[PDB]
């Protein structure tokens, strides 16, 4: 909004995430530090797909509804570990240009919160921990 001084993307931008993303519709954008973020609907899932000034891509982050929509190596993982009694708050894909190109990762509490970080392959990568603070997630670059 004016408030802030929001500019809208240049169409650089926005012909980046229609590339991208061809089937991305309820496209809303908002500034974030110095990045784009679109917050849209795409492939049946909500996501918020990161840009930088260049309209370079940088990260998407796809919601999921529970851990029964992971990949069958990280359900698996997930039920192995030492969390697998937590509550699950939530669930979402992280995606990236670079390696390890997806993340998965789900949310638990038990007092704390922690976000577990799982490779496609079922591997724990991180276990981070957001009980206060930005629990939010941001591009690697």
């Amino acid at each position: 909004d004016d408030d802030t001084g929001y500019l809208p993307p240049s169409q650089a931008i926005q012909d980046a995430l229609k590339k991208l993303y061809p089937n991305a519709t309820a496209i809303k954008w908002e500034q974030k530090g110095v990045y784009y973020v679109a917050d849209c609907q795409a492939d049946g899932r909500e996501k918020e797909v990161w840009f930088d000034a260049n309209a370079n891509w940088l990260m998407t982050e796809t919601e999921l509804n529970s851990i029964n929509n992971l990949p069958p190596a990280v359900l698996t993982a997930f039920m192995e570990s030492s969390y697998n009694n937590w509550v699950v708050d939530d669930v979402v894909i992280l995606e990236y240009p670079n390696e390890p190109s997806t993340e998965f990762v789900v949310t638990v509490e038990q007092g704390k919160k922690v976000d577990l970080y799982f490779s496609e392959g079922g591997g724990l990568l991180h276990e981070k921990d957001v009980t206060n603070g930005d629990d939010t997630h941001w591009p690697r670059v």
